[PDB]
Parts: C-alpha cells; structure tokens; sequence
C-alpha cells in the first residue's frame, strides 16, 4: 500500500538504529557539536576512515526507505485518483535522496530501485549537479499536481495528510537546495529561490508548518529486535548510548564555547553537567544535575576540544555537596567529580519521542536572510529582521518540541542586542546567519553538516590544531564527504568506475562535493 510505505520510510529516517550511528560517529564530530564519547572521538574526532561506518546511509536508504518510496511512487505515477500520495512520495524521495548525495556526491537516483520493476539492476550514478536539477523539477511538479479534492493521505506522520503543508515543505526544500547551490551556480540558485517563493502554497512561514516526524514513546533496547524497530527516535537512543555511563554525549568545546561565550540562552537548555552514578542503564533517569552547583562554586566547565576523549585530557574536578549528601543514603555514590565537569547533552534530547526534524520555519527565516544579503528579490522584510525572526524561532523550537524552559523576551533581547547581533558587513551577516543555523540544525545533523560545508560557517579547525595530529590516520583536514561503499565497488562495478572516473579515479573523503566550492 503506497500510504503504508510513506509511514515506514518516514519512521526509517531517524528510527533506524543501525543508520543513526553514522551521525554519532562522523557528523557530530565534523560539525564539532559533540566530542568525547569514544565513538564520536575515535571516528570523526580523529579521522578514522571505516567503510562499514561510512556506508550506513547508502545501505539503509537504498535497501529500505528510498527503495520502498521509489516503488510506491512508481505504482501511483499514472493514477489521477492518487496524485496526493504520489506528490507526497515524490517530495519525500527528493528529501531522502538529498541526504544520500550530500553525503557521497554522485549517486543512483533516476535508475535507483528499479530492480524488480524494470529489470534494471546496476543503476548508474547520476551527477550531483543533475540530481539537484531533478530536485527542483520534482518539487515544482509535485506542488502543482497536489489537489485537495482527490485522494486522502492516510499514513503521514509529518503533516497527517495536509497536502497544503506538503506544498509549503516542498517549496521550503526548494529554498534549501537553492541556497545550497548558491556558490557553485549563483544565478540558478537565485531563480530557483525566487520561483519557490512564488509557487502554489508558498513556503513554511511559521512553526505551525514545521516538518517534524512524530516518534513514539518507547523503551530504549539494544537487543536484536531493536534493529528492525523504527517506531522510536533511534538517534536520541544512540546519543543516550549503548554504553551510556562510560560514553554519553559530551559536548564539543567549539559548540559549548559558542553558546557560553555569546551569552546564548540555550547554553544550559542544550547542555548540563550530570553525575550518572545512579543513572538507569537503559534510560536517562536518576541523573544528578550539578550545573547550578558548579556555577555557584565557580567550577570551570571543561568541554572537549576536537580530538579529545572524555578521559584525554583528564579534567580537573571538585567535591560536590549535592553528591556528598546523596551518598549518605546511597553509599555507592562518590562526592569527587571528574569527567562530570564536562558538559553533556541535556535529557530533553535523549527521548524516543524526540521529533525527527526535516525542516523548520527557523531555517526558512535564515535562508531568507542570506538571500536578502545576496540581494535577491525575496520581499520587503530586512535581512536583520529575518535573521532576528530566525534566531527567535530557533530558540522557541527548543521550548515547543523538547520541553526546554521558555526563553523570555528580555532574555532574547539581551542576547540579540549583544553577542547574538546581526553583522554590519556582508561577511559578518553570512557568518551570523550560518553560525545561528549551525545551532538550530543540532537535531538535524544531516542538514547541519551539509550547511557547514556549503556556507563555510562556522570556521572549524582540524583536531591537529588542538594537539591531536599524531592520531589522524585519515589525514589532517576535516572530511567534506564520505567514500562510496565497498559493496558498490564489488557488485555495481561498471557504474562505480564511471562515477570515480569523474573524480580522476579517486574516491576520497577530502574531495569536495560539486556544491561545496571550498574547504
Ligand atoms: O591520570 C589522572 C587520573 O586517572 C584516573 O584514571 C582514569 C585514567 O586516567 C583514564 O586514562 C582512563 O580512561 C579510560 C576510560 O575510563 C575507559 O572508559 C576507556 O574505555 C574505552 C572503551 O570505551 C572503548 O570501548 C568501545 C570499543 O572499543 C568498541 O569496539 C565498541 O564498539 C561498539 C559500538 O560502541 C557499538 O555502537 C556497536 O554497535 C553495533 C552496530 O555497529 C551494528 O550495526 O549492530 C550491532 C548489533 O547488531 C551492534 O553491536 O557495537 C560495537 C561493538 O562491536 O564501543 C565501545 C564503547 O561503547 O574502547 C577503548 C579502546 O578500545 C577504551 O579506551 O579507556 C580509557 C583509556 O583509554 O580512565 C581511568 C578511570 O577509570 C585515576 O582514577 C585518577 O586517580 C587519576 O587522578
Ligand atoms: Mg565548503
């Protein structure tokens, strides 16, 4: 059933426990948002190339999510009484394919998943440039073929079948991809962006049309059954951890310092310092929050520089009154804190029912701001006002979707009028926009990495510059793509050879993707 296929594809987006490892291992290190967890530091933190780890997106999407949606799109393409489910499938196929190409570059798309349908195996790799062409034509046509008088969409965990919102999402995705190609093809970028604003339905203009995959409140399990269970947010499960006491989600200094040093209200909504001596083995219950105690006693937060483990360098701790008091009736507790002074990801982001973020109004505000700085014709609102509106929506996103404490007007105004302020020069504005997007995209690591590479903001430095150069087996520079699966070079040989021929025979994670014009 086409509608059922949509449900599963959507669940499989953040629900696949197997695939979400790639984000913990590589992405969150490359974006320098998490660091210290063994998996994050070893792989992305110290540029350890592992083909199995790098091919998780490819394998997962081409064997499950995208394969299914391609099949469902195909069976509904020629049926005028199924134009809504068809259009929706086409929009989601674009979204899922965007994650593939923004990871690896050239990939099967046009010929993808046509094994049993057309008897066409060994699909060719479409050029990234052509994939992006296809994204604009597919989203434009999907938007124009939507018709609320036709079929009802019954399996949709994002908008519950509201096809008007799917129009808004499609046109917002056009905005995203327009701005992605804004360095490599400036004129096309501008046209596509302007066309998207003018299209039927418009774009996502406030949070009520944010594209969030709803996930279920379900227990974290790492047993075998869990790897075919997509009902819960598996990225959140992983950031809690298979090894949650030894290897939780410690924040990277780049991200923590950005928040802390800018007086960002979200510093201690996103991160806290926890003692986990009594923490549950399979959920983030019974953690001792020591953040306020550390501030009162004047204890230095010690976030992990890129390349550092939680244990290297070993931090300076203190003796906790809170933990000493808790030790009286809980004798297993110790009062001496060590790695607890290293900020960790807040409990709010460690829930199975955390949404799977596809795209937000906050991002749209930022794309619009950047468009206005580039002097595109995108309306009457000032860049600054758009920027201000995006930062606000990005702060409020945490309140509305993760039950974080509300940020007051006065708190927001203090931040935005000081170190959160918009730039004056073009470069300062682009920096501010894309640094702020960086923070927003923390729960959308696919998009977070794509935009850091594309925008060049924030300016990140190699782990080498933090004293970890001796461990970098895969080279100095932060990888800007992932290499193709060995499976592909083995069993899709002709198509693979054709693809690597276009990169001078290389298949290297330091080769810039077509939309990424500089390191
Ligand atoms: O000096 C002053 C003070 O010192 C104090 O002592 C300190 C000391 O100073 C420190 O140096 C020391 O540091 C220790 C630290 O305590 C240890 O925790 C650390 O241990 C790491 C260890 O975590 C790590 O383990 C990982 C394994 O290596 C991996 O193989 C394993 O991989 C997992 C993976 O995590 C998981 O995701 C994966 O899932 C599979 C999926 O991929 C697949 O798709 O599906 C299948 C099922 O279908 C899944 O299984 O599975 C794999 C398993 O195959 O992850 C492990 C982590 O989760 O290994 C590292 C090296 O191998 C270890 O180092 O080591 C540090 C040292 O290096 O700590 C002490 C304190 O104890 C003094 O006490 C003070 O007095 C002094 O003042
Ligand atoms: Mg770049």
């Amino acid at each position: 059933d086409p509608n059922a296929q949509l449900t599963t594809a959507q669940l499989q987006t953040y629900g696949d426990l197997s695939m979400m490892e790639i984000y913990r291992n590589y992405h969150y290190a490359f974006t320098q948002q998490l660091m210290g967890c063994w998996n994050t530091t070893n792989y992305g933190g110290r540029h350890t190339l592992d083909n199995n780890e790098m091919s998780r997106i490819w394998t997962s999407f081409y064997t499950q999510s995208l394969k299914n949606i391609i099949d469902a799109q195909y069976r509904t393409a020629e049926d005028a009484e199924k134009v809504n489910i068809n259009s929706v499938l086409r929009i989601y196929r674009v979204y899922l394919m965007s994650i593939i190409t923004d990871t690896y570059g050239d990939a099967p798309f046009s010929e993808a998943g046509l094994g049993f349908l057309e008897g066409k195996f060994n699909p060719k790799y479409d050029k990234q440039e052509d994939i992006y062409n296809a994204f604009f034509l597919e989203l434009e046509d999907a938007v124009n073929k939507i018709d609320p008088t036709k079929d009802k969409v019954t399996g949709d965990l994002i908008y519950a079948g509201d096809v008007t919102k799917w129009q808004q999402l499609a046109n917002s995705l056009r905005l995203r991809f327009a701005m992605r190609i804004s360095s490599v093809n400036p004129t096309k970028a501008q046209t596509e962006f302007e066309n998207a604003l003018a299209a039927n339905g418009g774009v996502i203009t406030d949070a009520s049309s944010d594209a969030l995959i709803k996930y279920m409140t379900i227990a974290f399990s790492f047993g075998q059954e869990a790897y075919s269970d997509y009902r819960g947010n598996s990225l959140s499960q992983l950031l809690f951890g298979n090894d949650p006491a030894n290897n939780p989600s410690y924040l990277c200094s780049t991200f923590f310092n950005q928040l802390y040093n800018s007086g960002d209200p979200r510093t201690f909504k996103i991160s806290r310092c926890y003692y986990d001596g009594l923490m549950s083995a399979t959920s983030p219950d019974n953690r001792v929050d020591i953040t306020q105690e550390m501030i009162e006693k004047g204890i230095a937060f010690s976030p992990r520089d890129p390349g550092a483990y939680s244990w290297e360098p070993w931090p300076t701790g203190y003796d906790s009154d809170i933990c000493a008091e808790l030790a009286v009736n809980n004798p297993s507790v110790t009062a001496t804190m060590a790695r607890e002074v290293e900020p960790k990801l807040a409990n709010n982001f460690l829930k199975s029912d955390n949404p799977g973020v596809v795209m937000t109004s906050a991002e749209v505000k930022f794309l619009m701001a950047e468009a206005t700085v580039k002097k595109w014709n995108v309306g009457s609102v000032s860049a600054e006002d758009l920027y201000k509106q995006g930062v606000r929506a990005a702060i409020d996103f945490l309140t509305d979707n993760y039950g974080c404490t509300a940020t007051t007007d006065a708190e927001f105004d203090a931040f935005i009028q000081d170190k959160g302020a918009f730039g004056h020069t073009d470069n300062q504005k682009l920096e501010a926009i894309n640094t702020q997007a960086w923070i927003l995209h923390f729960t959308n690591p696919a998009e977070c990495w794509a935009n850091v590479r594309r925008s060049g903001y924030p300016k990140l430095k190699s782990p080498a510059e933090y004293g970890f150069g001796q461990y970098l087996t895969g080279g100095t520079e932060i990888p800007v793509r992932l290499c193709y699966p060995v499976l592909e070079s083995s069993y899709n040989k002709k198509s693979y050879n054709e693809a690597i021929e276009r990169m001078g025979g290389t298949d290297n994670w330091h080769s810039l993707l077509w939309w990424d014009t500089e390191n």
